[PDB]
């Protein structure tokens, strides 16, 4: 199967994080999550308070051949992502191997800006820190896939469907993105991967 | 002070929980997560193996004075709510006592119907399993609030937005439901509370 690394740390967005993992184990991908930033412990409080078990640290799981690397918004969780020097060397050393790099809300702005992963890329995030991402990369659009750099971005808790069944459509393919949709009475202005 | 006690049960629906309770907090709403699991156990794995903490066993805060009691779907959490004593004794107590039941996806069908809580009112559920629901009852919207019983119902995963909003709309008011879709970059297809 296609596999996923979703990563979690302290203040993470809970729906970005679980309705992307749905869809994911929807469309037939196997996910592991990574606690980040805690210091090996799986107990992850997200931005909301909701209380999730990761399945291993990221230290343990970081050079695994997943085939995408997500990173869930959250204002703290998506700094305790850039403050970690694992995950962001883990984040370029995915996209170096010619892996995919998917990032919500918080996260474009927070974790990829500063580090500059993506210097030229095409990149959207959630729409109040724009002034975050520098202008000329900015694209306020629900989801961005740029298959240059192989970069998919997303805004909010709102386009967390989007987001994931871009991942599918990317990894397994139109089909089974459809057919994902097709089990969740998404609402109308979700695109459905039907053409 | 608005307060909701939100179930959950091994395979329960995870988005449909998650989103629920995170846009519950959003709009101020005290959330308590009670565990129907039979042995107590609080650790819960969701329908798509999300690792989900609760936050007490039914039976320590079954009888607290939440307005609303919300039952996510997921096929195997609404089997082990509707074969639990204590939830449907719960979700009577709700209703007799004038307080809110909130349900979505497989819930009504599994719970509600068989239970004959509502014997008279309107309510939706996961369309695959419409034929479960009264024909009298069925109705094929995306929420059905009847104010009669005080029964709120909603379809699927991709309606937990418009399903968590109406319980802020139900609890808070209009002005809290808007402020709080505002935040989430969500689909035009969703009512937004805004006129
Ligand atoms: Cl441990
Ligand atoms: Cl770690
Ligand atoms: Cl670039
Ligand atoms: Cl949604
Ligand atoms: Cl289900
Ligand atoms: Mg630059
Ligand atoms: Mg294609
Ligand atoms: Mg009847």
């Amino acid at each position: 199967s296609a596999s996923a690394l979703v990563c979690l740390a302290p203040g993470s967005e809970e729906t970005e994080a679980v309705t992307t993992i749905n869809l994911l184990v929807r469309g037939g991908i196997k996910v592991t999550t990574a606690s980040v930033a805690s210091d090996g412990n799986l107990a992850i409080t997200c931005s909301r308070g909701v209380k999730l078990l990761a399945d291993a640290p990221l230290v343990e799981v970081a050079d695994g051949e997943y085939d995408v690397i997500v990173l869930p918004g959250g204002i703290k969780g998506a700094e305790c992502f850039r403050d970690s020097t694992l995950l962001v060397e883990t984040v370029k050393q995915f996209h170096r191997s010619g892996r995919i790099v998917a990032a919500i809300c918080a996260a474009p702005a927070t974790v990829l800006v500063p580090h500059d992963i993506f210097p030229i890329g095409n990149m959207t995030g959630f729409p109040t820190l724009k002034d975050k991402i520098p202008a000329e990369q900015w694209l306020d659009k629900r989801v961005v896939w740029d298959a240059r750099v192989k970069l998919l971005t997303s805004q909010g808790p709102g386009t967390a469907i989007d987001f994931g069944l871009k991942i599918i459509d990317l990894l397994v393919g139109r089909e089974k993105a459809h057919e994902v949709a097709s089990q969740l009475v998404m609402a109308a202005g979700i695109y459905n991967y039907y053409e």
